């Protein structure tokens, strides 16, 4: 018993509470602070931002896309057109946002009717969702 028990050489553990990154949306300041609580693994073919479940996702957006409107739809489409998973999409009020984001997210929501929770800065979501998934891992 004067010995030490493993160092976790192979955890089968992960599916518990963790959190996965598009490849590309790895090249992000965000994805570090996750790394600062919890656990984050990269996932290359994957197209949402961040995918807490099988059934959950969230997805990043920036007044930058509101001016867009047409074309960004055709992405969240593709989400809709699967099965029945009920992500949330973060939207980063900038200038134009708040002037025509009622407008979009009125249609987005009769459309596809999902979880909109805008906030300000890139920080706001880092920790709107990581606070979010502090809460899940618990009991």
């Amino acid at each position: 018993m004067e010995k030490n028990p493993p160092d976790d050489t192979g955890p089968v553990h992960v599916p518990l509470g963790h959190i996965v990154a598009n490849e590309k949306w790895r090249g992000s300041q965000l994805a570090q602070e996750m790394q600062g609580k919890i656990k984050l693994i990269f996932e290359d073919g994957l197209t949402p931002d961040f995918y807490l479940s099988n059934r959950c996702c969230i997805l990043y957006v920036t007044e930058a896309d509101l001016v867009a409107g047409n074309g960004y739809r055709k992405r969240l489409v593709r989400v809709r057109n699967s099965n029945n998973l009920k992500g949330i999409v973060v939207v980063e009020k900038t200038r134009m946002s708040e002037q025509y984001f009622p407008a979009l997210q009125k249609f987005t929501v009769l459309d596809l009717g999902m979880v909109l929770l805008p906030v300000a800065s890139q920080m706001e979501a880092s920790c709107l969702v990581i606070q979010l998934v502090q809460e899940q891992t618990k009991e």
